[PDB]
């Protein structure tokens, strides 16, 4: 079973305290990584809930898929994984400006393309890929996390909605902005916001730094009026990235790539360098 029982993990440092939850490295059986929930302690029902998402969870075994190691009740909800040695995409794009090279930030792409085709073989709909959580172990392997706990993050009372929109909108499909159309969440909203990494990868930005108004940018992306400006594209980015990166951004949903064509592009492009 993977229920972790109390007293065998050991809190360390706090890592950060994110909209759903506070991640600490830890020991148990070596270090680990332990997202304490931040949620209100949860009913019967809603325990049982919890465990059905830790099935989710369960279904992801590959290299580029954060490990899955246990869950904690008794102390507080909370899911712990690997600790992955590094930083994530994010803190190395954005933060300490990390200078990749070009194969480099390609082979990143086709990693983290790697774990999402996984996923989606699983029938697992990310919900949240962005590059905060997406982590570079030993600088080498992609591993993506943050896909747990959908139904307890996005339908719980009190489970921080409206900070996780602020912390979500710049890789969010505009059909995910207006939640309008059916079934918003897809396959194809996670190519979006995978285009959104590819974006960072690809000019070393968030998009949109020059609208500092992030409610100017929900409600332009949603209305379909604000995209991605790709003459930011660093000057050695391959024209066939430049192209794929234009088609996971389609405004329209039905015209974006699905990962397995996804990944055979970047495969592709990557032989040609
Ligand atoms: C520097 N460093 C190093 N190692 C880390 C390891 C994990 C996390 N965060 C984290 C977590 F602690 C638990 C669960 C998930 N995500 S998950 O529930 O989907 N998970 C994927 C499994 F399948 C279940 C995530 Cl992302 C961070 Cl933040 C760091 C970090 O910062």
């Amino acid at each position: 079973d993977w229920e972790i029982p109390d007293g065998q993990i050991t809190v360390g440092q706090r890592i950060g305290s994110g909209s759903f939850g506070t991640v600490y490295k830890g020991k148990w059986h070596g270090d680990v990584a332990v997202k304490m929930l931040n949620v209100t302690a949860p009913t019967p029902q809603q325990l049982q809930a919890f465990k059905n998402e830790v099935g989710v969870l369960r279904k992801t075994r590959h290299v580029n898929i954060l490990l899955f190691m246990g869950y904690s009740t008794k102390p507080q909800l909370a899911i712990v994984t690997q600790w992955c040695e590094g930083s994530s995409l994010y803190h190395h794009l954005h933060i300490i400006e990390t200078k990749f090279e070009m194969i480099k930030l390609i082979d990143i792409a086709r990693q983290t393309a790697q774990g999402m085709d996984y996923l989606h073989a699983k029938s697992i709909i990310h919900r949240d890929l962005k590059s905060n959580n997406i982590f570079l172990h030993e600088d080498l392997t992609v591993k993506i996390g943050d896909f747990g706990l959908a139904t307890v993050k996005s339908r719980w009372s009190g489970s921080h909605q409206f900070e996780q929109l602020s912390g979500s909108i710049l890789w969010m499909a505009p059909e995910v902005i207006r939640m309008q159309d059916k079934n918003p969440y897809s396959f194809q909203s996670d190519v979006y916001a995978f285009g959104i990494v590819l974006y960072e990868l690809m000019t070393g930005q968030l998009p949109y730094s020059n609208i500092n108004n992030r409610d100017q940018i929900i409600a332009m992306v949603g209305a379909g009026a604000l995209s991605p400006d790709l003459s930011k594209v660093r000057s050695n980015c391959p024209k066939a990235m430049k192209r794929l990166m234009a088609e996971c951004l389609k405004k329209k949903r039905d015209e974006r790539p699905l990962f397995p064509q996804i990944l055979a592009s970047i495969e592709l492009l990557a032989r040609s360098l």
